[PDB]
């Protein structure tokens, strides 16, 4: 199945590396935890922002242009991206906006981190009908010495 994983600020603003202020090792640990040894599908801008393949994961990059890095697998359509994952239990789509929009209809799971921040941003996580999703897990954390904002992990499952 297909899952999306995202960090959402207020108004469900999303962004790239440099745009995202917070320092949530807790959130990056959550990401690592939930994506490890699963294929990750991302759009070209997200790829360029991360700057290096995620280790121990198959990295699949969407782009309309031929690939420019032999360290990752390049694909030119959603269906090709899915095919390039082979037969795994769970495919992780790690953004960005354009990619989340295309994969949401296909997804069965959302892993969201709701961050208590207003950030500069126009790019938002896709709107999804709440009627089609059930929250099955959530866990709130206050900011601390090594995490800058409060945040809440959430997992939703498609009914
Ligand atoms: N300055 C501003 O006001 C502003 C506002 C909004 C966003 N932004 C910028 O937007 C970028 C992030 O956008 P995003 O989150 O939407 O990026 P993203 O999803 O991570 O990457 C989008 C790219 O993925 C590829 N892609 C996606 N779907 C595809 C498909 N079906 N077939 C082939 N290729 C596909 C395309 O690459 P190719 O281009 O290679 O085809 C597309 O440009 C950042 O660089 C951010 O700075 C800036
Ligand atoms: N939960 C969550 N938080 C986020 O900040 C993001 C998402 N999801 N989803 C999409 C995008 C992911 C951007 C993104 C992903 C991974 C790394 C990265 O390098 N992760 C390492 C751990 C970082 C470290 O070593 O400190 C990893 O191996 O997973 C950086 C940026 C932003």
């Amino acid at each position: 199945m297909i899952s999306l994983i995202a960090a959402l600020a207020v108004d469900r603003v999303i962004g790239m590396e440099n745009a995202m202020p917070w320092n949530l090792p807790a959130d990056l640990a959550w990401f690592k935890r939930n994506t490890l040894n699963k294929p990750v599908i991302m759009g070209r801008h997200t790829w360029e922002s991360i700057g290096r393949p995620l280790p121990g994961r198959k990295n699949i990059i969407l782009s309309s242009q031929p690939g420019t890095d032999d360290r990752v697998t390049w694909v030119k359509s959603v269906d090709e991206a899915i095919a390039a994952c082979g037969d795994v239990p769970e495919i992780m789509v790690i953004g960005g906006g354009r990619v989340y929009e295309q994969f949401l209809p296909k997804a069965q799971k959302l892993y969201l981190t709701h961050i208590d921040a207003e950030v500069e941003g126009d790019t938002h996580f896709p709107d999804y009908e709440p009627d089609d999703w059930e929250s099955v897990f959530s866990e709130f954390h206050d900011a601390d010495a090594q995490n800058s904002h409060s945040y809440c992990f959430e997992i939703l499952e498609r009914r």
